[PDB]
C-alpha cells in the first residue's frame, strides 16, 4: 500500500489538448500507409484554432497536415466542434516490430491559424499493424511466435515501486534471452514501461487492473451489473492511458475473474473503441465469447486436464475442436517455481509444429522475494510468512526465471 | 460406396481428370453409381474415385452428387486430401505425429491437419496402417488420436485381404503367388499383399 508511483505537477493553458488518438492503416502490401491523428480540446472554441500533426523521422520531417476543429457529421445534431481528424500521407513506412523497432515521432501543435503555438504535445509512433486472419495473429501480415513472459513489477528493497535502472536490466536480460514480448500481470503498469518496449522492441499484452480469484464462484462480482462501472474504468481509463504506444499489440480484460456478463460488455466496448488491437481473456475456460484468443494457463501440450465447466485441453486438441477457429497463446504456462521448465522443449516443438499455436508467456519474470535482515545485519531473501504475515501462501511467490535481484535460474 | 476412377499412373496425376474431353467418361462412372445403390442404407458416403489427382471434372461430379443426393456426404482423397471436391479431409497414410511435408501435396500429422489456419473438416483417412506383411506397428497410436480427438474420426485400414493367387508345383501343390510369379513383367511383386488375412482368410 501507499503512493508506490510518480507524483507531478501539470500546467496546461485553458485552451487545451484533452486527448489525442493515433492510428495507423495500410494498403495490401504495406507500403502505402495513411496515419490517422484525432485531436480533441477544452476551453474556448475559436475560428482562428488550428492543430498541426506533422511526422518526424529523426531530424526529416515526412508529413505535415494543418486543419481546423469542427470534425465531420456524426450523427443528426451535428458532429464534434471540439475536435478535429488528422489525416497523413506515408510512403513506404518504416515498419515497427520487436525484431527491428522504427519508430516516427508525431508532434501534435494546438494553435492560432497566425503562428501562435497554444501548447505542444507528442508521442514516438510505431507504424504496424495487428489482426486476426483465418485464425491467425498477424503483425504487418506475418503470423508471429510470442516468445513471451508475465511480469510483475518487483523489486527486492523497493516492493512495487518501480525505477528505470530496473526496467531496462529487465528488458536487456529478456531481450538477449530470446524473449519477444511480455504480459502486464496483471495490471496496467508504470508509464516509462510502455516507452522503453516502443524503443527497445518488445509486444505488450495491456491488462486491465480486474483480479477477483478469491470469491466463490471466481465470477461473483464480474456478473454482477453492480460492479460493472467499477470494472469499466479499469477498462476504459487503461485504454485511454495507453491506446497510442505501438508495443502494446493485444488488450487484456484482467485476469482469473471467471466469466461474467462484465466481461462481455467491456471485451465488446474495446473492439468498438479501438479496432486495431485484439482482445483476450482467460477467465471461465480461456475460450469464451470475451476473447479473440484462446488464452489458456498451465494447459500441457498432449494432455487433457479435463476439469468440469473449465477444461484445459491439450493445446493441440483444442485448436481443433468442433467449431474453433482462434489462434491459441497461452496467457500462461511454464510455472518457473524453484527447480523447473522440464518439459519446456515439449511447448517449444509443438508452437512450431503447428501454425495456429503461436506462442506463450512464461510464468514468471522475477522471484517475489524481499529482502530481510539478521541479527548479524546480513540480508537474506524472504517469502510468504517471513514478516508475521498469516495466512500465506510460503514460497509460491517465488516463480521467476531469473532472482529477486535478476540474477539467472 | 467408390466411382471406378483411378488414373495414378498419369504424369502428372490429373492429366485426364483435369481434362474436360474425359468428363463424359468419368461422368458416366460416377452418375451410373448414384443411380444404382443410393438407396442402400449402408452406403453413407460417396467416393469420387482414388489416386487421379485433383482435376476440374472432380469438382463437377463433386457438385452433381450434393445437388443429386444431399443425404450423403462425398469424399476423394486426389489432390492433396482436402481440396474443394471432399467434405471430409480423408488422407492416405498421413502420420499421427509426423508431418510428410511433400511439394504441392503434403501430408500432415492428422492432429495438425485439422487446425490448420482455416480449415473446419472432419478426418477420416481412406487409407492407413499398411498392413503388409509384419506390419501395424504403432497402430496404437492412431487409436489413441481417434478417441483424443473429435474430429478425428477414425480411418480405413489398407487392406483387408492379400491379393495372392494360387499356383500350382510339378507335383500338383498349391502356393500362393504374387507379381511377376506369372512371368508379367513388368511387376510390382509382394506389393499385391497388404491384408490383415491370408487370401484364404486366415488371420494375420
Ligand atoms: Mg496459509
Ligand atoms: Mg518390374
Ligand atoms: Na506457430
Ligand atoms: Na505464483
Ligand atoms: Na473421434
Ligand atoms: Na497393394
Amino acid at each position: 500500500s501507499g503512493i508506490f508511483r510518480d507524483v507531478s505537477l501539470l500546467h496546461k493553458p485553458t485552451t487545451q489538448i484533452s486527448d489525442f488518438h493515433v492510428a495507423t492503416r495500410f494498403n495490401d502490401d504495406f507500403s502505402r500507409a495513411v496515419l490517422e491523428a484525432e485531436v480533441q480540446m477544452c476551453g474556448e472554441l475559436r475560428d482562428y484554432l488550428r492543430v498541426t500533426v506533422s511526422l518526424w523521422q529523426g531530424e526529416t520531417q515526412v508529413a505535415s497536415g494543418t486543419a481546423p476543429f469542427g470534425g465531420e457529421i456524426i450523427d443528426e445534431r451535428g458532429g464534434y466542434a471540439d475536435r478535429v481528424t488528422l489525416r497523413l500521407n506515408v510512403e513506404n513506412p518504416k515498419l515497427w516490430s520487436a525484431e527491428i523497432p522504427n519508430l516516427y515521432r508525431a508532434v501534435v501543435e494546438l494553435h492560432t491559424a497566425d503562428g501562435t503555438l497554444i501548447e505542444a504535445e507528442a508521442c514516438d509512433v510505431g507504424f504496424r499493424e495487428v489482426r486476426i486472419e483465418n485464425g491467425l495473429l498477424l503483425l504487418n501480415g506475418k503470423p508471429l511466435l510470442i516468445r513471451g513472459v508475465n511480469r510483475h513489477e518487483h523489486h527486492p528493497l523497493h516492493g512495487q515501486v518501480m525505477d528505470e535502472q530496473t526496467m531496462v536490466q529487465d528488458i536487456l536480460l529478456m531481450k538477449q534471452n530470446n524473449f519477444n514480448a511480455v504480459r502486464c500481470s496483471h495490471y496496467p503498469n508504470h508509464p516509462l514501461w510502455y516507452t522503453l518496449c516502443d524503443r527497445y522492441g518488445l509486444y505488450v499484452v495491456d491488462e486491465a487492473n480486474i483480479v477477483t480469484h478469491g470469491m466463490v464462484p471466481m465470477n461473483r462480482l464480474t456478473d454482477d451489473p453492480r460492479w460493472l462501472p467499477a470494472m469499466s474504468e479499469r477498462v476504459t481509463r487503461m485504454v485511454q492511458r495507453d491506446r497510442n504506444h505501438p508495443s502494446v499489440i493485444i488488450w487484456s480484460l484482467g485476469n482469473e475473474s471467471g466469466h461474467g456478463a462484465n466481461h462481455d460488455a467491456l471485451y465488446r466496448w474495446i473492439k468498438s473503441v479501438d479496432p486495431s488491437r485484439p482482445v483476450q481473456y482467460e477467465g471461465g475456460g480461456a475460450d469464451t465469447t470475451a476473447t479473440d484468443i484462446i488464452c489458456p494457463m498451465y494447459a500441457r501440450v498432449d494432455e487433457d486436464q479435463p476439469f468440469p465447466a473449465v477444461p484445459k485441453w491439450s493445446i493441440k486438441k483444442w485448436l481443433s475442436l468442433p467449431g474453433e477457429t482462434r489462434p491459441l497463446i497461452l496467457c500462461e504456462y511454464a510455472h518457473a517455481m524453484g527447480n523447473s521448465l522440464g518439459g519446456f522443449a515439449k511447448y517449444w516443438q509443438a508452437f512450431r509444429q503447428y501454425p495456429r499455436l503461436q506462442g506463450g508467456f512464461v510464468w514468471d519474470w522475477v522471484d517475489q522475494s524481499l529482502i530481510k535482515y539478521d541479527e548479524n545485519g546480513n540480508p537474506w531473501s524472504a517469502y510468504g510468512g517471513d514478516f508475521g504475515d498469516t495466512p500465506n501462501d510460503r514460497q509460491f511467490c517465488m516463480n521467476g526465471l531469473v532472482f529477486a535481484d535478476r540474477t539467472p535460474h
